[PDB]
């Protein structure tokens, strides 16, 4: 057991409840603060509260409560990253109903496979999505229901989020009585996400509370500090974005966003908004590598910038370190499959070329890619992660889940990596 390394203690435990019950607890509790900001919105500059934010999620899980969704049911929320595309997620965590997040601009193809697989009774879509909604819902009228995300008023026909909701809360429902419901975390299904033809991928509410405490480890995450704002141009649909941003509701922290990525855009974004920290896809940082224009702006509130999702080489790693004037870059590994990053770099303890450490409560080894055996310091092999945020399995597909987890629930990443003397994973890259 020499060579099977350990995640370290939570700094905090991990707390009990459903993954619902502790964002609306926490959400609440920012509510309560008036002109506390949740999501900017980088396009259009309209910034949105931890009220604004906390009650119409509210009025939409008791909405879609009063409607009849349960643990039986999914919905899919289709839509780029915007304001408002955390609130038909914050509300049906809150009572237990499923999530399927849909890729925006898939084309029609994309959509209709990953909506077969999650047979979603509601939609949720911005209006740039609604008619491939619309052409996926020929082929699956188990959609019932479709409902405007970005409008106030109906759209062609169609209610809005704001309509929906008029529609089925009682008479004087109060959003700070509301209650969300209770549940058993490891047998609700919290998210359905789609893998790397894609599979659906059940994550119970379970994972997502391991992912909170990871969030707000002073080690692992982000310091809970007041005036926080992340600058993130990570896609919400999959799960780097999807769990970092719930995880950054959870500390209260200033989510803004980007859709569409533009350089001036972003450093300005980055200076004005006084972020301390951004996050990047991969091929965002091979771009910044590039970028001659990062000395024009007032970037002394950035403390770190993170990359997580993709492989990163330790050359473009650095690169943007130095281009940014930070003593190296913040990186994550994880899959899918494993809800979030299940190797992350300690704040302060980077190392080039490095994912970082194996989080709090799992375990990583390396077995050799012939036997399966297990292998010590710098021997390359197979990345094997157990912990609890691997996913319960693949919806409907106990054969792939089975291909993946063996019966003593090691998840076989099928990539290549090393630790080192100090515990740091490095990610081979096959070629
Ligand atoms: N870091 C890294 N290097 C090289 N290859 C990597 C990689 N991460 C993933 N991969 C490759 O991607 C596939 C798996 O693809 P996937 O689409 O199934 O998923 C993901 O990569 C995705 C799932 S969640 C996730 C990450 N989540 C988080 C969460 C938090 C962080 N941070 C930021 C870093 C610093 C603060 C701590 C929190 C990062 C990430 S990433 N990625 C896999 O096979 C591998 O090949």
């Amino acid at each position: 057991a020499k060579n099977i390394k350990k995640g370290p203690a939570p700094f905090y435990p991990l707390e009990d409840g459903t993954a619902g019950e502790q964002l609306h607890k926490a959400m609440k509790r920012y509510a309560l603060v008036p002109g506390t900001i949740a999501f900017t919105d980088a396009h259009i500059e309209v910034n949105i509260t931890y009220a604004e934010y906390f009650e119409m999620s509210v009025r939409l899980a008791e909405a879609m409560k009063r409607y009849g969704l349960n643990t039986n049911h999914r919905i899919v929320v289709c839509s780029e990253n915007s304001l408002q595309f955390f609130m038909p997620v914050l509300g049906a965590l809150f009572i237990g109903v499923a999530v399927a997040p849909a890729n925006d601009i898939y084309n029609e193809r994309e959509l209709l496979n990953s909506m077969n697989i999650s047979q979603p009774t509601v939609v949720f879509v911005s209006k740039k999505g609604l008619q491939k909604i619309l052409n996926v819902q020929k082929k699956l009228p188990i959609i019932q229901k479709i409902i405007i995300m970005d409008s106030k008023t109906d759209y062609q026909g169609f209610q809005s989020m704001y309509t929906f909701v008029t529609s089925h809360l009682p008479p004087g429902f109060n959003e700070y009585d509301f209650v969300p419901e209770s549940f058993d975390r490891d047998k609700t299904i919290a998210l359905i996400m789609n893998s790397s033809l894609p599979k659906g991928v059940a994550l119970p509410h379970r994972t997502a509370c391991v992912r909170f405490s990871h969030a707000r480890d002073p080690i692992f995450g982000n310091q809970i500090i007041p005036d926080t704002a992340i600058l993130s141009v990570v896609p919400f649909h999959h799960g780097f974005g999807m769990f970092t941003t719930l995880g950054y509701l959870i500390c209260g922290f200033r989510v803004v966003l980007m859709y569409r990525f533009e350089e001036e855009l972003f450093l300005r974004s980055l200076q004005d908004y006084k972020i301390q920290s951004a996050l990047l896809v991969p091929t965002l940082f091979s771009f910044f590598a590039k970028s001659t224009l990062i000395d024009k702006y007032d970037l002394s509130n950035l403390h770190e910038i993170a990359s997580g999702g993709a492989p990163l080489s330790k050359e473009v790693g650095e690169a943007v370190a130095k281009r940014f004037h930070l003593p190296g870059i913040r990186q994550g590994y994880g899959l899918t499959e494993t809800t979030s990053a299940i190797l992350i770099t300690p704040e302060g303890d980077d190392k080039p070329g490095a994912v970082g450490k194996v989080v709090p409560f799992f375990e990583a080894k390396v077995v050799d890619l012939d036997t399966g055996k297990t292998l010590g310091v710098n021997q390359r092999g197979e990345l094997c992660v157990r912990g609890p945020m691997i996913m319960s399995g693949y919806v409907n597909n106990p054969e792939a889940t089975n291909a993946l987890i063996d019966k003593d629930g090691w998840l076989h990443s099928g990539d290549i990596a090393y630790w080192d003397e100090d515990e740091h994973f490095f990610i081979v890259d096959r070629l």
